[PDB]
């Protein structure tokens, strides 16, 4: 997935200022551009009017244990939130499961961050896309330079 | 629910099942947790709506927190990542660790099922099943919850 150098400093900048996960204090901007440029972090999806409803488009699902991040770069998608599924229209720059990120921590259970909520895509959709192992060694990485 | 059934399956989670082990859980306890109302449950199954939800004991990559002891019926049963397909009936039992898991180290979320405002905490500590049963045919089963094998074992302690 190819994109230009402002629509990657957009995206930085957006992170680093306006969700706390990505500030400058829990992780260095050399770092998170890093991170951004990972490859399959930055993703794309086409849109088949046909298999609208397929699986394939559901960035999540209310009620099913998700591990990622998501922010829309471009296209719209629906979202679902709440017990009446309340439908409703996002676009570039709307960010959804920070929590899949920052929560704290064999025969063991497993802490998971389920979404109250479902995004459908309406377009094609270029959007990034951070799980929580991706995270936390970004964290890392940052914690010692 | 017959009493001969009733004891058969009592002996052998005593037995077979450490869950259910004298050391865990007195006989005495493990015998009202089953006659307790709702453990034991039916399911009437219909060959024209097959593959149906209402027929799906545990899903793949679905939170749980029960566990099951077949009595009566048969049931597909799909386990592990590459999904070997196999037969079970009568004393095949699903999600011991649903209710022997411990939760997790230093962690205030909430677990599933004990509902401690877990009505608003979008972080949950789960079991998930690396596997999915399906029924086949009329099903008569055992059915526990973590929480109803966390008050047996409360009741055991004194």
């Amino acid at each position: 997935v190819k994109i230009s150098p402002q629509l990657l400093l957009a995206m930085h900048r957006f992170l680093a200022t306006e969700v706390e996960a990505f500030s400058p204090s829990q992780m260095s901007e050399k770092i998170l551009l890093r991170l951004l440029k990972h490859p399959n972090v930055i993703q794309e999806l086409k849109y088949d009017e046909k298999n609208k409803k397929a699986p394939e488009y559901y960035l999540y699902q209310r009620n099913k244990p998700v591990d990622y991040f998501v922010l829309i770069l471009q296209g719209k998608v629906e979202v679902e939130a709440g017990k009446e599924g309340m439908k409703f229209e996002a676009s570039a720059f709307s960010y959804y499961g920070v929590m899949a990120l920052t929560a704290s921590p064999n025969s063991s259970l497993l802490q998971v961050y389920i979404p109250d909520y479902s995004v459908r895509a309406l377009s094609d959709l270029q959007f990034v896309k951070i799980s929580r192992q991706q995270y936390q060694n970004a964290l890392m990485a940052s914690r010692m330079d």
